[PDB]
């Protein structure tokens, strides 16, 4: 009961290697890679 690397989506990220059961996530998670606004968290 998790969610990564666990069943096939036709969305698939070739940077991070993660999944989307959804375009929608995958869409926002596109463009969370090329952030120009707040550092990392840490
Ligand atoms: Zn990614």
């Amino acid at each position: 009961g998790s969610s990564g690397s666990s069943g096939e989506k036709p969305y698939s990220c070739a940077e991070c290697k993660e999944t989307f059961s959804d375009n929608n996530r995958l869409v926002q998670h596109q463009k969370m890679h090329t952030v120009k606004s707040g550092p990392s968290s840490g």
